[PDB]
């Protein structure tokens, strides 16, 4: 029967306008703040994401954890012609919702949705999806996977100097292992973007970690 994710999608299809990504974002944010709570990056963090995308104008973006497609719509709407978003989603029903969301938004040709676990899919990017290196990675999937997937991206050769990692929810509920690693490592140049979760009345944040290249062996 009915699910919250189906309801989000229906609300968008009813109230937003096809081919208009901004209206889709606004409908989702309206739904999640007025009608029914849902895992959602939200407009405040959304504006931080927008600014990062505009600053670095990435040609190839990897998103981990699409859910209903809010972040995919958010980022893909700002991508240049020929730029690509690859988004990974472990739940088949959510992957389907994300595809319909993007189709409605008119962004389906900018996005490839991969249905599976990050640690299974990431090592296939070079062979199967013609990836050299990624320009940007958005992490918003299972929080205990931020660190191991970041380490995996590095060893698979998917990061280059200047690749931007942007990670959500690093304070609430928190990813302290990930923060300790990237802030402490000379391979990552880190900045923190605080943002309030009003519905929870606690400050959260996004971490931006810019890959510097691998660590040098001792001489
Ligand atoms: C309980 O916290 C959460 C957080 C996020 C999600 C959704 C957004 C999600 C997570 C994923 C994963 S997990 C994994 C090993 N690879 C992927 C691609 N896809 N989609 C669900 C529950
Ligand atoms: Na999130
Ligand atoms: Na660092």
């Amino acid at each position: 029967g009915d699910t919250k994710e189906q309801r989000i999608l229906r609300y968008v299809q009813q109230n937003a306008k096809p081919g208009d990504p901004q209206s889709v974002l606004e409908a989702i944010d309206t739904y999640c703040t007025q009608k029914e709570w849902a895992m959602n990056v939200g407009d405040a963090k959304g504006q931080i994401m927008d600014a990062v995308i505009r600053e670095y104008s990435p040609s190839l973006v990897l998103e981990l954890g699409a859910y209903c497609g809010y972040s995919a719509v958010r980022m893909a709407r700002l991508l240049q012609p020929g730029a690509r978003l690859l988004t990974m989603e472990i739940n088949p029903d959510c992957a389907a919702i994300t595809q319909q969301m993007l189709n409605f938004a008119g962004l389906q040709d900018k996005v490839t949705i991969l249905n599976g676990a990050s640690q299974d899919l990431i090592p296939q990017l070079k062979k199967k999806y013609d990836v050299d290196t990624l320009d940007m990675v958005f992490l918003d999937h299972w929080k205990d996977r931020y660190l191991p997937d970041t380490l995996l991206l590095e060893e698979c050769g998917l990061l280059r100097k200047g690749t931007v990692l942007l990670a959500d929810n690093v304070i609430v509920p928190g990813t302290p292992d990930f923060l300790a690693y990237v802030r402490g490592s000379s391979s990552f140049e880190c900045t923190h973007y605080s943002s309030y979760l009003e519905y929870m009345k606690v400050v959260d944040g996004l971490e931006k970690a810019i890959y510097q290249g691998p660590s040098s062996p001792d001489k």
